[PDB]
């Protein structure tokens, strides 16, 4: 927030893409879903530049069980060490948008940095689709890697929405009665609405002097979620202790700025509780999805962290 | 800070603690030390009386290698599990005050939950004594622990200035030359200055730039450069940390450097774990009568039961 300089850890790169992310920042589209999309089309192809400066991939696009793919894989190839592996990438997009680049700026930085293939979902987007459609799609992508790749050799991780399809795609996978993914990454967001102070700290709820602080709502205000109870652990199981005892090794990571820290600081302390190998980083003074800005030593530093969950937690051989 | 609501997270019971964390904030003191000594006694004894209702254990004095500690340890006794295990915990109290009563209010709840022997070191403070002096006795006492358990079973943990201490301490083993520890716990505190946000946010400053030393005067005349003494600002005393678990309240002006200390660990390949509880502010576990103290005892028992060996 304003009245704070900008945190004395970050890199001068940083320092940059923090005005430059301000100095970004949308207008009000006022409920206009094209302008808003046509927005965030221009903003992903923007960091999608940035991201074929830094790094060297190739990608192709596949259809896995009905579901549109892209399948990002280093220019360098896989490395041998990931042969039998495979990421899933959920892209994040407020459950609206991000389809196509945003997609692969979330897959090409890992793909490139752990040396492994990355499968992202071209999901169904909220409005047009509701939950749990986002769940069959990435859940029908993940049946159809397992023809080819073991269970405990599957990661699936995803950014802001795409961190809380990933948590709701676990418990999907657990319903159609599949084995579980050998690791997820919930980045930015989980299966859990926005709780604590951090909402407040980023603005997403006004505060200050004159102001009567609302509560937060308990459930996540996306259309994508409209109707759904807080009590269906399938779409919130990081309130659920029966779903959070199922979950996978967990990375939990975010921007200390960000409006999720306080939901995902409460997720992990939950799966630790559950007996769940998870891990949480926090970036002090960035924000929310901050990793999709590539030009930054932060940046390369949390794609180590995502390569380095997945290279400890998932299974190596075939 | 003001203008916030309590963390929706929290118990009714840690809403009640934030009340009394409140009324129980010192005056002020103008830098009269005995006065300030006399407040902090007052509140650890207090502490001390809340300790004591929830849990049961014993506490012994001994002296190991010619320093004082207190041996805590549950009522009826330590676990199987722990039989061949030790921690040492190491006080905070802002490296002036803590002694006793502030050394049992760290050394019983983790004594009692994860059933082991604690030995709380009754360390040199500042002013009358200047860093290294609380290095060399938690070092000499670590020392006459090998005696009786295996490096690899030893952990050290503390508390705000006992979790600098207790980095430094791992930094002054290994100047020794004996065996570092098999894991520790840097809470609301590491080897490093309060650095990044949440300083500001805490409002421990009114915005000025943060320092970079620790300001209190057990650490004056230290270097920077001193990587000894700032072991988690140093990328070559980070790789020779030992497992190492980071926990704070989610307001605590202690965060920001803890998550930095967690990242720098993470890309040394030392294992770490980081727990936040929004909400709470610094040293919140000293205050026993919530859900949320509780469950970081548990938290603190379970990183030294799964890091920590169990040969004898
Ligand atoms: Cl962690
Ligand atoms: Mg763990
Ligand atoms: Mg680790």
């Amino acid at each position: 927030m304003s009245w704070l300089p900008p945190s004395n850890q970050l890199s001068p790169e940083a320092r940059s893409v923090l005005d430059r992310m301000d100095a970004a920042k949308a207008p009000e589209f006022n409920g206009d879903l094209v302008r808003q999309r046509a927005f965030y089309q221009q903003f992903n192809d923007d960091r999608l530049v940035e991201m074929r400066r830094v790094f060297r991939t190739r990608e192709r696009h596949e259809t896995l069980n009905a579901v549109h793919v892209q399948v990002v894989e280093p220019a360098d190839g896989v490395s041998a060490r990931n042969r039998d592996r495979v990421l899933i990438n959920v892209h994040g997009g407020a459950f609206m948008w991000g389809a196509g680049s945003g997609a692969l700026v979330e897959a090409i930085p890992i793909a490139a940095t752990m040396g492994v293939s990355v499968v992202t979902v071209d999901y169904r987007l909220a409005p047009e689709n509701r939950y749990p459609a986002a769940s069959e799609d990435v859940t029908a992508v993940y049946r159809a890697l397992l023809e080819r790749y073991p269970a405990a050799n599957i990661g699936i991780f995803g950014c802001s929405a795409g961190g809380v399809i990933t948590a709701q795609a676990v418990t999907w996978i657990r319903r159609e009665g599949l084995p579980r993914p050998g690791a997820i990454g919930t980045l930015c967001g989980t299966g859990a609405p926005y709780s604590g102070d951090s909402p407040y700290l980023a603005g997403v709820v006004p505060v200050g002097p004159g102001v009567k602080a609302p509560p937060l709502p308990g459930l996540l205000p996306t259309a994508y979620m409209e109707g759904v109870g807080a009590d269906d652990a399938r779409a919130y199981p990081l309130t659920s202790d029966a779903e959070t005892v199922f979950m996978p090794p967990t990375l939990l990571l975010a921007g200390g700025r960000d409006f999720a820290v306080s939901a995902l600081s409460l997720a992990h302390r939950r799966l630790a509780r559950a007996g769940v190998d998870s891990e949480l980083h926090l970036f002090d003074g960035l924000p929310h999805a901050f990793f999709v800005w590539p030009d930054m030593p932060e940046s390369l530093e949390a794609y180590a962290l995502i390569a380095g969950f997945f290279d400890s937690r998932l299974g190596l051989t075939p």
